[PDB]
């Protein structure tokens, strides 16, 4: 059931990117005040341990494939929120906090 649930998550992430691409200040500002950061932290928590576990066995290589592009969809959304950002801007600062809170989780995809 993981494959079918993660496919839905890609569409939700893509839809959110559709709202903010072509920078829409109202939609970009609204997404920062919402609970999106909590969801991203939760996803990054799942992403770290699943990547290590799936790489152990070659039988789950196909499952790892949509695991990787789900990260790409989320990162594209994360990059879309930063379009037209200013130094010491609002949206950028919750991003710093969100990475800091999930520092242990994010410092596992890199390796």
């Amino acid at each position: 059931n993981f494959s079918k649930a993660m496919s839905v998550a890609k569409q939700v992430f893509n839809s959110l990117t559709e709202y903010i691409q072509g920078p829409c200040t109202g939609n970009q500002q609204s997404l920062a005040h919402s609970r999106l950061w909590d969801a991203v932290v939760g996803f990054l928590h799942v992403f770290a341990h699943m990547m290590m576990k799936l790489a152990q066995d070659s039988s789950q290589i196909e499952l790892l494939k949509e695991l990787l592009d789900l990260q790409k969809d989320m990162v594209v959304m994360l990059l879309s929120l930063l379009e037209g950002n200013v130094v010491n801007g609002m949206i950028a600062r919750q991003m710093v906090d969100m990475l800091v809170e999930s520092s242990s989780n994010v410092e596992m995809i890199l390796k």
